[PDB]
């Protein structure tokens, strides 16, 4: 019953599913493909994103919406708004870049 | 005498600490949980990120 003990990976009796595919795999990539699932996360460890995948990270990264959607190059009304607030914090001056300053807002554009 | 004498992950006498646990491991969100360390970057990779995760 003995030459040589060149066991294989499913000898292993207490080797995880994951494991032995892992120990099966020949290259970095194969490693990443079993590792990582969320398939954005993927992309980003492999170093190629689509558009989608892009959004899909900065779903993960970032919690504020006028902030994604500044990140995706596409504002709303609203989303502008916000964002001159995070820039701004004089009231008259957010009045005025708004493109519809109230009356009080005039007056305290032409003092300033 | 048998037929195949099925090992097991400590039997494998030059196994590295990490590697004995990922050949250990049955999912690949158990193999995630090995391999990275920084949690913020965990959180991206499982798609699941708290506020301060994405602040970090």
């Amino acid at each position: 019953r003995s030459k040589e003990i060149s066991i294989e990976v499913e000898d292993i009796k207490d080797a995880g599913d994951t494991g032995k595919r892992l120990l099966k795999i020949n290259t970095p990539s194969g490693a990443r493909n079993i590792i990582i699932e969320n398939e954005d996360a993927k992309a980003l460890i492999n170093g190629e994103t689509t558009n989608t995948n892009k959004k899909n990270l900065q779903d993960l990264l970032f919690s504020d919406g006028n902030v994604k959607a500044f990140l995706q190059a596409t504002t709303t009304d609203e989303n502008k708004t916000a964002l001159q607030q995070l820039l701004v914090s004089n009231a008259d001056v957010l009045g005025l870049l708004s493109g519809n300053p109230t009356s009080d807002n005039k007056i305290n554009l032409r003092t300033m």
